[PDB]
């Protein structure tokens, strides 16, 4: 038996493998898709939320592996349907949707959600959208996967106006959202703690589907910040953090030791 998280959720033996929760997916109104535990609210718990923004041209289903993976850990994961998530607006609309649905008398989400534990994540233009959305006071932490910030609705003003800590992921072989042009400015302008991991040899497609080597670390990040999972702290924090000592990763950290 792994120790429970600080917010009362089950502990896990692997961040890269499925959690304990059976999952389902479906519409969350006309503008969003949800991946979530089939049963919400066991043990009187309220579920944290991850909001997702798709890459350019993509749909929620492009990332169904990663999104259902987080759902299996206990997260209610809501994806904006749009293939152009760059302004962050569609993603923040997801928070509005879940807020409404949580505050209803009855419904799937009625008094089942922890609105104080919302994070955001996305790929490419959706990673840019994550940074745009990450300015909002309701977004506690972000995880942009290979963000595209040099066009497609991005406003670089957002980068110095983040609400909470960022786990910036890039691939060193990403030629679509080149990290020098797209991620280095984000890191430099950030007003919050930033953990930047650049996965060695990773292309722009690594985040697709089950998100490959980004899956485990992104799960650790949200479990740490949204679930107070102590066991995840050592992935990011301390001099010899797991990412820091793993040669697959090139790490830069700002406001984190």
């Amino acid at each position: 038996s792994n120790p429970d998280t600080g917010t009362g959720f089950p502990g896990v033996s692997s961040f890269s493998a499925d959690g304990s929760f059976a999952t389902t997916s479906g519409s969350a109104g006309l503008s969003c898709t949800v991946f979530r535990p089939s049963t919400l609210g066991a043990n009187g718990l309220k579920h944290p939320i991850i909001v997702w923004g798709n890459g350019t041209t993509a749909s929620p289903s492009t990332y169904s592996g990663i999104l259902e993976h987080w759902a299996s850990h206990g997260f209610v994961v809501i994806a904006a349907n749009t293939s152009n998530a760059g302004t962050g607006q569609d993603m923040l609309n997801c928070v509005d949707y879940l807020t409404t649905q949580n505050n209803r008398s009855t419904g799937t989400y009625a008094n089942k959600l922890d609105l104080n534990r919302i994070g955001a994540a996305g790929h490419s233009q959706g990673g840019g959208g994550t940074i745009m959305a990450g300015q909002d006071y309701r977004i506690k932490v972000t995880a942009p996967f290979q963000p595209y910030t040099i066009g497609l609705g991005h406003n670089s003003s957002s980068q110095s106006n983040q609400n909470g800590p960022m786990f910036l992921m890039t691939g060193s072989a990403d030629t679509i959202a080149s990290p020098t042009l797209n991620a280095l400015p984000v890191y430099n302008r950030a007003n919050v703690p930033v953990f930047w991991g650049e996965l060695s040899g990773a292309s722009h497609f690594e985040p697709v589907g089950s998100a490959g080597d980004f899956r485990g670390p992104s799960t650790a990040w949200f479990r740490y910040h949204l679930m107070d999972d102590a066991s995840a702290e050592d992935t990011f924090y301390g001099s010899n953090c797991d990412l820091c000592t793993d040669n697959d990763w090139d790490v830069r950290r700002k406001g984190i030791n």
